[PDB]
C-alpha cells in the first residue's frame, strides 16, 4: 500500500498537535491499551504490577515509555512510507527480544485513534482518521513481512 500526499498531510497535521505533548498522549495510549487489552501489560516486566489506573498514571516508568513509542512512532510517519531504516532495529527487539504478536500492534493501534479521536475531535475527522489508520496498517504491514524475514510470527 501507499498513501498520497494528500493523507501523509493529514497524519502530520493531527501528529504536530501530538507533539505538544508527547508524555501526556504517550500516557493516554499506553493506558487505554492496557485498559482496553490487560493481556498486553505483561509484556512490561518493570510495569506488569500495576493494578490500576492511577497506578498507572503516577508510574514514571510507564510516562517514559511511552515518550519512548511515540518518539519512535513518529520518526517513522515523518518518513511518509520511506521506513525501511528505521523499522529494522525495531522489528528485531519486538520480533525476538519482547516477543510482540502483531495482533498487539493492532491493539495499540486502536489505542492510538481512540487518543487521537477523544483530544483532537477538530483534526481528527474521518478523512484524517481514515488516513491514520492506513498509515498504521503500512506500518503493520511492513513489520508484519519484517517478522517473517527473522524468523517470528508474521
Ligand atoms: C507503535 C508500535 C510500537 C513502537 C513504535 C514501539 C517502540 C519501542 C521502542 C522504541 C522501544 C525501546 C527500544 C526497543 O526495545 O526496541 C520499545 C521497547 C519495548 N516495547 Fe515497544 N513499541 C511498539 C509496540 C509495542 C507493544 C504493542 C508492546 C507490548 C504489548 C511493546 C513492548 C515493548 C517492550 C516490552 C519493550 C521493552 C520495555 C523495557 O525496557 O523493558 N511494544 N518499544
Amino acid at each position: 500500500m501507499v498513501l498520497s500526499e494528500g493523507e501523509w498531510q493529514l497524519v502530520l497535521h493531527v501528529w504536530a498537535k501530538v507533539e505538544a505533548d508527547v508524555a501526556g498522549h504517550g500516557q493516554d495510549i499506553l493506558i487505554r491499551l492496557f485498559k482496553s487489552h490487560p493481556e498486553t501489560l505483561e509484556k512490561f516486566d518493570r510495569f506488569k504490577h500495576l493494578k490500576t489506573e492511577a497506578e498507572m498514571k503516577a508510574s514514571e516508568d510507564l510516562k517514559k515509555q511511552g515518550v519512548t513509542v511515540l518518539t519512535a512512532l513518529g520518526a517513522i510517519l515523518k518518513k511518509k512510507g520511506h521506513h525501511e531504516a528505521e523499522l529494522k532495529p525495531l522489528a528485531q527487539s519486538h520480533a525476538t527480544k519482547h516477543k510482540i504478536p502483531i495482533k498487539y500492534l493492532e491493539f495499540i493501534s486502536e489505542a492510538i485513534i481512540h487518543v487521537l479521536h477523544s483530544r483532537h475531535p477538530g483534526n481528527f475527522g474521518a478523512d484524517a482518521q481514515g488516513a491514520m489508520n492506513k498509515a498504521l496498517e503500512l506500518f503493520r504491514k511492513d513489520i508484519a513481512a519484517k517478522y517473517k524475514e527473522l524468523g517470528y510470527q508474521g
